[PDB]
């Protein structure tokens, strides 16, 4: 009956239903500017759509049959929720806790209210009695989406956010710039999308598969990229962008060789190959510096989440080695390693940065490799996406005095392979992301006490080498969005596969009736 992912913290199951008529009033606090009052309006409105029911105002307890109250001692994300025969009640400190409560408020009713679709037939509405206390394990519950490999657009991501927002994560990582594709609008830079945004195949090749010849590509507009944010943030998504730079950059680099290339003599296209491209951006070329200023300058009015990443993985520094402006940058920063070139370029950045003022700056993300170099300069507020050796470097990230987030490859890329079935799609793996296995990861499993405070979160990551069309994206994100979803909200002690596997079932019917694609394994 009751079925709820992410898992509550806790969850006490009491004798009778809430039933709400037709018609019913509700008090909302006025605290922060009646924010917690637009949220409630946000959510009967979703309500009345899935169930017809209207609810109006008061100011009177006594006649108040749902009531949402401040309480300032619980968490930024934490809620009280109460539902008795009388009365829901819900408890929360904060916008997002009255908004989580909320989502559990819906939970509790048949899928199509998640859903927000009407029944066809004429339906009676209830909750059971419960009382949930609530709060998540982690701060940060991500999904990150590759767009540069293969573009899915604006109606296809708010369907990405549609899925996150059901199961409570928080975090959408827009992975928009590769060697293959660059998918956001830059004014000062045009070529970006004219040039970097098509490309002459769909598919990329690798192995037996060549390039296929056809005009394939898209990009989105900045008028895209706003209307995008401002869905995600009334599901209290907040959106990083990824300018990875300066390796994954041959889309730029072939934008602008002229000053991004380290052989502008050379030829340089988009790549139409999957793989790890040396057509790296040209660190030393004063261009190349003021061109990644002006990016970030545009991401900052684009983005109003205090977070960029700026990448930073497989970034080959051989052309660096043979670059007569990076051998003489490399010798006046008084080095005979070339990575430094990596973490130099990211501390002008960092400097920029810092000159803004404050509302204008932006803390920066990187992928593990760049601990490998000498990061001394950037100090330590700088945050870690550790996926590649995760564990070992999400603990050295700690170390240092910087957060760090797990995104392990194994089991946390969920467009890999989900069953082994010869009949699955093709995607990266042999098929040993199950379900389970994804579940089955502990973040924190012998993480000292000391470093944990480091460990903001977990994020499920979906490269798209293999993948173009939505309906496999889909196939794939679903069900195991959820179980890092839940990984990132549920206590560990309360985390429990088979009884996830009960509760997940249960969705396959919101799935259905939002037309979603998901792989039907344990269904
Ligand atoms: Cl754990």
């Amino acid at each position: 009956e009751i079925a709820l992912t992410p898992q509550p913290a806790h969850l006490t199951v009491k004798d009778g239903r809430f039933e709400f008529g037709n018609q019913l009033k509700a008090k909302v606090t006025p605290y922060q500017g009646d924010s917690i009052r637009m949220v409630f309006e946000s959510f009967k409105k979703e309500l009345q759509e899935a169930t017809g029911i209207k609810v109006s105002s008061t100011q009177k307890e006594a006649k108040a049959r749902i009531i949402l109250d401040l309480n300032p001692q619980l968490p930024a994300e934490a809620y009280k929720l109460n539902v008795s025969k009388k009365q829901v009640r819900i408890e929360a400190s904060r916008p997002a806790g009255f908004y989580y409560a909320l989502q559990t408020l819906k939970q509790l009713m048949p899928r199509n209210v998640m859903a927000g679709v009407a029944t066809s037939d004429h339906s009676q509405w209830s909750l059971p009695s419960v009382e949930i206390e609530d709060a998540p394990r982690f701060e940060w519950r991500g999904f990150m989406l590759d767009e540069g490999r293969h573009f899915f657009g604006k109606d296809e991501i708010k369907r990405v956010i549609d899925m996150m927002a059901i199961y409570k994560m928080n975090r959408f990582h827009w992975h928009l710039t590769e060697d293959q594709g660059w998918r956001i609008e830059i004014k000062k830079y045009p070529k970006l999308t004219e040039t970097g945004a098509w490309r002459n195949s769909k598919v990329l090749a690798y192995g037996d598969v060549k390039p296929d010849g056809e005009r394939y590509g898209g990009f989105y507009t900045q008028k895209d990229i706003k209307e995008i944010v401002a869905y995600a943030k009334k599901k209290f998504i907040e959106i990083i962008p990824e300018i990875d730079i300066p390796g994954h950059s041959q889309a730029a680099v072939a934008a602008y060789p002229e000053f991004l290339a380290c052989d502008p003599r050379d030829k340089h296209e988009v790549w139409l190959q999957q793989g790890i491209s040396t057509d790296v951006i040209n660190v030393a070329n004063p261009k190349a510096m003021q061109f990644a200023k002006e990016v970030i300058d545009e991401l900052t009015e684009l983005f109003p989440f205090n977070y960029i990443h700026l990448g930073g993985d497989e970034c080959p520094t051989r052309k660096w080695q043979k670059n007569d402006e990076c051998k003489k940058l490399l010798s006046e920063i008084g080095s005979s390693n070339f990575r430094d070139l990596q973490i130099y370029f990211y501390k002008q950045l960092k400097d920029y940065i810092a000159t803004k003022p404050a509302d204008q700056q932006r803390q920066l993300i990187f992928w593990n490799e760049v601990l490998h170099g000498n990061t001394s300069i950037l100090g330590n507020d700088i945050t870690i996406m550790a996926w590649i050796g995760a564990n070992a470097a999400a603990k050295q990230a700690a170390k240092q005095g910087m957060n760090t987030i797990l995104s392990p490859q194994i089991p946390y890329y969920i467009n890999r392979k989900q069953s082994k079935l010869p009949t699955e799609p093709m995607s990266q793996g042999h098929g040993t992301e199950t379900v389970e296995a994804v579940y089955n990861y502990q973040p924190l499993k012998d993480v000292d006490a000391a470093l944990q405070p480091y460990y903001k979160g977990v994020q499920a990551n979906f490269w798209t080498e293999w993948v173009t069309e939505p309906s496999v994206l889909e196939y794939l994100m679903l069900p195991r969005l959820a179980a890092v979803a839940e990984a990132g909200w549920t206590p560990q002690e309360k985390r429990n596969y088979e009884d996830f596997k009960e509760r997940i079932r249960k969705d396959a019917e919101l799935y259905d009736l939002k037309g979603w694609n998901y792989g039907k394994h344990i269904m």
